[PDB]
DNA sequence: ACTCTGCCTCAAGACGGT
DNA sequence: TAATTGAGGCAGAGT
DNA sequence: ACCGTCC
């Protein structure tokens, strides 16, 4: 993500939040960081500190929301198709050898809680380690396929490709958190759109062409602000945060230029700094081509559905059914069956 | 006063009967 | 064979 | 809407 940039928009360009009603969006087709949404259930879909499994020990939390969820969309008219992430690009390698210092730790103090008999520190250091293997996207692209929803695999971030769809127009926004999505140059960015019956967060769209409006900026100066608050592809620099920042950019425009008049030993930039290497991917990132897949939204396959989420993974077959006939139902209503000519 | 850093914590789902 | 993110809250220090 | 339960 982008370190406090959610923020930074409703403090200096709200006018690029808007929030419309659940009933606003039948027919709306939405692209879907999926990773994020199976860690999102991996993490919270627990029942004692323990995840939802079958008997054979393998883990059902990323299908019970995968499923449920999914379905909740189809009801109110939204088609979501699912975007997974690929190769990871280079420049986030040096964040990658991070992120295992943290679970190497983790790891370390997992163990100790576990010698030392403590509860709630099991479960602390449990969840801190919770990881979206292949094993998990493998298991939910096999329950979208039956369910009739589409999914596409991205080249690298899925968080990239998501943007390019909308930018083609082949869906409205990306339904996530991640920030990023607009410095990848997303359009229209939706949060909260989980269709859940609690409705406790409204569903908000980010409009880029407010941000950019509102802060007077670019594409280029909105990728150089984004860097300058923090990316997960290169360093910031220190003692610049979002006040500074927005200021600088819309003074000098470029980083390039904002080095060329910052006191160096007042404000020193990162050793090798790469945030032209940062930048090009921002602008130009590696993303699936929009044209070459078109996005259909099939009749579910109930029977297969059914030996697969419960004769193996042990749903309720009574709420399994029910859930498939909402959807197909679901789906007649937003969705025109194919036509020749 | 304003701003930034480095700490800290906390939550992150959904069904169906009541 | 995977590497969130986000949102606040607080004290303390730099501008 | 709350809350035990989901697997
Ligand atoms: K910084
Ligand atoms: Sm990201
Ligand atoms: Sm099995
Ligand atoms: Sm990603
Ligand atoms: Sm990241
Ligand atoms: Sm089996």
């Amino acid at each position: 993500g982008i370190q406090g940039l959610a923020k930074l928009i409703a403090d200096v360009a709200p006018s690029a939040i808007r929030e419309n009603d659940i009933k606003s969006y039948f027919g709306r087709k939405v692209a879907i960081d999926a990773s994020m949404s199976i860690y999102q259930f991996l993490i919270a879909v627990r029942q004692g500190g323990d995840v939802l499994q079958n008997e054979e020990g393998e883990t059902t939390s990323h299908l019970m929301g995968m499923f449920y969820r999914t379905i909740r969309m189809m009801e109110n008219g939204i088609k979501p198709v699912y975007v997974f992430d690929g190769k990871p690009p280079q420049l986030k390698s040096g964040e990658l050898a991070k992120a295992s210092e943290r679970r190497a730790e983790a790891e370390k103090q997992l163990q100790q809680a576990q010698a030392a008999g403590a509860e709630q520190e099991v479960e602390k250091f449990t969840k801190r380690l919770v990881k979206v293997t292949k094993q998990h996207n493998d298991e939910c692209k096999h329950l979208l396929s039956l369910m009739g929803i589409p999914y596409l695999d991205a080249p690298s971030e899925a968080e990239a490709s998501c943007a390019a769809l909308v930018k083609a127009g082949k869906v409205y926004a990306a339904a996530t958190e991640d920030m990023d999505c607009l410095t990848f140059g997303s359009p229209v960015l939706m949060r909260h759109l989980t269709a859940s019956e609690a409705k406790k967060l409204p569903i908000q769209e980010f409009h880029l062409s407010r941000i950019l409006q509102e802060l007077g900026l670019n594409q280029e100066q909105f990728v150089d602000l984004c860097i300058l608050l923090g990316s997960d592809y290169c360093e910031s620099i220190r003692g610049i945060g979002p006040k500074r920042a927005v200021d600088l950019i819309q003074k000098h425009k470029s980083i390039e230029e904002i080095v060329r008049r910052l006191d160096p030993n007042k404000y020193p930039v990162p050793e090798n700094w790469l945030h032209k290497e940062a930048h090009q991917l921002f602008l130009e990132p590696e993303v699936l081509d929009p044209e070459s897949v078109e996005l259909k939204w099939s009749e579910p396959n109930e029977e297969e559905l059914i030996k697969f989420m419960c004769g193996e993974k042990q749903f309720s077959e009574e709420r399994i059914r029910s859930g498939v006939k909402r959807l197909s139902k679901s789906r007649q209503g937003s969705t025109l069956e194919v036509l020749f000519q």
